[PDB]
């Protein structure tokens, strides 16, 4: 009868209400999730300018470290020069001066 | 004596919401899905990033020490080179001064 129209039509109606409130919810969560992703991304965009820069210097950086250690090692070897000189000056020495227990 | 026009329009009106909703929120369900998705591939971003950054940094720390350590061991030659420099002449000096020693003796 009639009965089937209003059947039809409570079945309907409480559709329209589940998918309504569901809609709702979901439009809740991802109003959520929209904010998490700014905040983020904002945190990201961050970092990456940080690691970067970190980088960077560290890159310009390890010209400075090698070229201390070799200005440090051309004074290892400045000195180690001026030792075999002396050890040499000594051998010379001393034997320059043996020339003339000879010739006293 | 027709009552279905007492609700073929109420009722397309409502069969028809039911699509429309659920189209709209299939559609919600897409987005919210793929910022959960998003979101979770940026955390695992940041991690990375954090990491490689901070490995820079203690990185490049341990190059600062380094620097520092050869300075002092510079100075340090370089007063070392300058007495062995002073030491030969010297040297030289009370060399010529003992063969000048054994002049007389002619």
């Amino acid at each position: 009868l009639g009965d089937l129209y209003e059947e039809e039509m409570r079945e309907l109606r409480r559709q329209v209400d589940q998918l309504t409130n569901d809609k709702a919810r979901v439009e809740v969560e991802r109003d959520n999730l929209a904010e998490d992703i700014m905040r983020l991304r904002e945190k990201l965009q961050e970092e990456m300018l940080q690691r970067e820069e970190a980088e960077n210097t560290l890159q310009s950086f390890r010209q400075d470290v090698d070229n201390a250690s070799l200005a440090r090692l051309d004074l290892e070897r400045k000195v180690e020069s001026l030792q075999e000189e002396i050890a040499f000056l000594k051998k010379l020495h001393e034997e320059e001066i043996q020339e003339l227990q000879a010739q006293i």
